[PDB]
């Protein structure tokens, strides 16, 4: 409880890469680096020598590698992969100190799924088996992981931005890694981790839209997502905000639909001309929200692979509702409390901030009708 020296740094990545956590499968153990995704419930590894791949599950060498004799195909909007179900014993060196039986998917084709150059080889989907494929009853990671031990129902991350690392708190919270507290938003149903967002403002100015547009038709927390994805009628009423605040100087309007990028010399780009933007998330009680607040650093995001200082837009229009992607969660301490149902946030202790300003988590606000604002 509330201290982990032993799991805190324990996750890397690149920028545009995620972060990922290290892993053991089968006996002997085989180490892999394991994007660490939100936004699904499968855990599923490249188990053949895709050529993008460092390392790969190499099932013929573990003496512990049960199969389930059903293969799984899994589409996605972009790209795909598909495999073979079965299980094995799993640990997390710098994790709880504990071995599980737990699913897993060998990949053995995909298509646009492993990013060429990333160090990593697979996906540890955290979230619930309602999403799990082929469906429910393949029990994910995390619920074999508390079936089997005394490691309680909850886990912690903080991902720090630009290189980067973070750490995945399992089994608990480590209060060294955010500042001022937590504050709650009920999980509303368990499936992804969805919640409520009830109301919107550009530096300080609310979009004044039906929050039910904010939901449209869901709103998940998903560290497997680089940005900040909101339905297409909030996207344009919020950038046509982020542009009236901004417009002090005049882009290329193709920058605000992350199609072009946009450099400034090295040294000083202008975040003080950049609007922070808030979201309200319904609170544990009723008529009763609280905000968080997130900066240009997070939603202006470094593009690398080309001399000077350039940044994509990175918050984009979604048609799957709103997702807070890698933009929102570097700012904050975020808390997947499973056994209360509910997800915390607090300002991290790691975040990319400047002199001026920084992220916020602030409440409690009076708001009414929050119920209205989910989508059935
Ligand atoms: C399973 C699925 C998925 C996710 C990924 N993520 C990343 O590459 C990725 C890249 C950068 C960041 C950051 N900062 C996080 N994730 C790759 C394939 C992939 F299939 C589907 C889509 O959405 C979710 N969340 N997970
Ligand atoms: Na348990
Ligand atoms: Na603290």
């Amino acid at each position: 409880r509330g201290s982990f020296v032993e799991m805190v740094d324990n996750l890397r990545g690149k920028s545009g890469q995620g972060y990922y956590v290290e892993m053991t499968v089968g006996s002997p153990p085989q180490t892999l680096n394991i994007l660490v995704d939100t936004g699904s419930s499968n855990f599923a590894v490249g188990a053949a020598p895709h050529p993008f791949l460092h390392r790969y599950y190499q099932r013929q060498l573990s003496s512990t590698y049960r199969d389930l004799r059903k293969g799984v195909y899994v589409p996605y909007t972009q790209g795909k992969w598909e495999g073979e179900l079965g299980t094995d014993l799993v640990s997390i060196p710098h994790g709880p100190n504990v071995t599980v039986r737990a699913n897993i998917a060998a990949i053995t084709e995909s298509d646009k799924f492993f990013i060429n150059g990333s160090n990593w080889e697979g996906i540890l989907g955290l979230a619930y088996a309602e999403i799990a494929r082929p469906d429910d009853s393949l029990e994910p990671f995390f619920d074999s992981l508390v079936k089997q031990t005394h490691v309680p129902n909850l886990f912690s991350l903080q991902l720090c931005g630009a290189s980067v690392g973070g750490s995945m708190i399992i089994g608990g919270i480590d209060h060294s890694l955010y500042t001022g507290s937590l504050w709650y938003t009920p999980i509303r149903r368990e499936w992804y981790y969805e919640v409520i967002i009830v109301r919107v403002e550009i530096n300080g100015q609310d979009l004044k839209m039906d929050c039910k547009e904010y939901n449209y038709d869901k709103s998940i927390v998903d560290s497997g997502t680089t940005n900040l994805r909101l339905p297409k009628k909030v996207f344009e009423a919020a950038v046509a905000s982020i542009k009236a605040a901004s417009s002090t100087e005049k882009f290329p309007d193709g920058f605000w639909l992350g199609e072009q990028l946009v450099c400034w010399q090295a040294g000083t780009t202008p975040w003080n001309i950049f609007p922070v933007i808030s979201l309200y998330l319904m609170g544990e009680v009723t008529n009763q929200s609280f905000r968080i607040t997130i900066l240009p650093q997070q939603y202006l995001r470094p593009v690398e692979d080309v001399q000077d200082d350039c940044y994509k837009f990175a918050i984009s229009q979604s048609s799957t509702g709103t997702v807070m992607g890698a933009v929102i969660m570097e700012g904050f301490y975020v808390v997947f409390d499973r056994a209360r149902k509910r997800i915390g946030f607090a300002v991290s202790a790691c975040h990319v901030h400047d002199e001026f300003r920084t992220a916020a988590v602030e409440g409690p606000f009076v708001t009414l009708d929050m119920e209205d604002c989910g989508y059935n």
